[PDB]
């Protein structure tokens, strides 16, 4: 859906910005600094689930640019590992949010965050 | 969820970028220049439905900035008109896509696009 590589870059940066906001806005809740409303978090994690499937299709071959490392493309199966592990941790976060279980939520949130960091460290330019 | 007004600006710009890509990527399909796969479009419109609910919460009071006109805030009921009319046209687009009806899709797509343009003309800075 992208006329030029720059359009893919702009899309994935926006998608990642929006994932990051829907993830990070739960940090006060996980920490107990903001109240836990199970319905609120269930709805937010449903939004995060949708968003977390979006960036990856905008790293199609030849879309080097932005802060993406070239190894995303040359190591395609490994980059796919990291994205798929991140989404299966999103599945676990959805299960926790759907269950309305704050302890399960905290644990799953931490797993997701670790998976963000793992891909970051390997595939985002310094 | 925004520490500073700039964060709300960045969020809504990203959300609008992503809406725009999920809307605009169907233009070749509507025009018949690309094939119509009903399941493909149903799934894409489900993504667009989620995205089209997101920008509005990031124009919270005092978030003047970006290309947003101040009248968004001073005319809150009217800006809410435009966003709500845009979403009820998204509901009609979802119905068309769920029905797998290319004629219904084309008509609903045109209605959505008109609603994008209406808010643009009133509330985006030139
Ligand atoms: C690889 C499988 C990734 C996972 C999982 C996550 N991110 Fe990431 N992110 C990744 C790349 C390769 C890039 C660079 C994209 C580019 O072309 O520039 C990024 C970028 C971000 C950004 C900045 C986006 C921007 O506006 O430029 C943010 C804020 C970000 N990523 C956050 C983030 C979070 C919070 C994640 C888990 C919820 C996460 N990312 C996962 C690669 C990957
Ligand atoms: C008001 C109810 C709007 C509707 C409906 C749509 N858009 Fe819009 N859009 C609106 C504003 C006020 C702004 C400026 C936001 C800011 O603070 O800068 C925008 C911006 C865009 C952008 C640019 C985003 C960016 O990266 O800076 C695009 C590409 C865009 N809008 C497209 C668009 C489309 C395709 C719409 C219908 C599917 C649509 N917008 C609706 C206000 C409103």
């Amino acid at each position: 859906q992208f006329a030029k590589p720059e359009d893919a870059v702009k899309y994935r940066q926006s998608a990642l910005t929006l994932m990051a906001s829907h993830f990070g806005r739960m940090t006060p809740v996980v920490k107990g600094q903001a109240p836990y409303d199970a319905a609120q978090i269930k709805a937010n994690v449903e939004v995060l689930k949708t968003l977390s499937a979006l960036p990856w299709a905008a790293f199609g071959p030849g879309t080097e640019g932005g802060d993406a490392r070239p190894e995303i493309w040359s190591d395609a199966a490994s980059f796919k590992q990291k994205q798929q592990a991140f989404q299966d941790n999103i599945v676990k976060l959805s299960a926790a949010a759907d269950a309305g279980d704050l302890d399960k939520l905290r644990a799953a949130f931490g797993d997701v965050g670790a998976s963000c960091k793992a891909c970051h460290d390997a595939y985002r330019k310094k």
